[PDB]
């Protein structure tokens, strides 16, 4: 388990990469 | 909970994205 | 130890930087 | 505490931002 602020940051970062990929595609 | 260095890195990363968004807006 | 979603995000981020470096090289 | 792979990724990410800032400055 992780600090909630770390889990969030991890969610934010994954979604960021997903969005970037979909925008480039 | 997380290593303090991970919590910080998570803070740094969130603030980085926030600043980037506000700069682009 | 970390939340599995954090470990993944960490893997994703490391691989992302690796790929970016190899693409620029 | 965190998974060692997460602590590393956090180190990698902080150093990455540091280097980027110093390169832009
Ligand atoms: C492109 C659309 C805009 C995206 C904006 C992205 C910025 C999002 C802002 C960050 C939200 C982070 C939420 C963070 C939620 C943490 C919850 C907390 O209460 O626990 C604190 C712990 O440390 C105590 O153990
Ligand atoms: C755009 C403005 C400039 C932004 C610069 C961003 C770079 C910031 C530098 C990084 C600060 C990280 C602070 C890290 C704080 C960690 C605290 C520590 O004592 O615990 C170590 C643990 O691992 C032991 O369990
Ligand atoms: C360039 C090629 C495309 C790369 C796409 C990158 C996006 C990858 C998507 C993200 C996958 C994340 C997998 C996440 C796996 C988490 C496993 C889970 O079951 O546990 C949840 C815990 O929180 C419960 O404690
Ligand atoms: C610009 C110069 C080049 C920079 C390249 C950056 C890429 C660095 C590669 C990644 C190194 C990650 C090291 C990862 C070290 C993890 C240690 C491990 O043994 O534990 C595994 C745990 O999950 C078990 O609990
Ligand atoms: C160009 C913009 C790209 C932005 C991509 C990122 C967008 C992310 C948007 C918002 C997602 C917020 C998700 C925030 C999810 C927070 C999860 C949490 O805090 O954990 C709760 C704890 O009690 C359990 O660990
Ligand atoms: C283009 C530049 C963009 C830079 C965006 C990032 C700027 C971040 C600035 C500095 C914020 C430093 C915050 C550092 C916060 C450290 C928190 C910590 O180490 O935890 C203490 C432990 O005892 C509890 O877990
Ligand atoms: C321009 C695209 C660049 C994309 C770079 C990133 C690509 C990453 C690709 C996919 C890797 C997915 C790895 C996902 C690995 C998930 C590990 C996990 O969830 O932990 C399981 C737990 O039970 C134990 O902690
Ligand atoms: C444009 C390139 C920018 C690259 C910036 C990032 C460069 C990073 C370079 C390498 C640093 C590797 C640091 C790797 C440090 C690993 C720490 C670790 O695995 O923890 C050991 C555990 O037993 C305790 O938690
Ligand atoms: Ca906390
Ligand atoms: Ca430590
Ligand atoms: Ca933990
Ligand atoms: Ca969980
Ligand atoms: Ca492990
Ligand atoms: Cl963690």
């Amino acid at each position: 388990s992780s600090d909630p602020l770390v889990v969030a940051a991890s969610i934010i970062g994954i979604l960021h990469l997903i969005l970037w990929i979909l925008d480039r595609l």
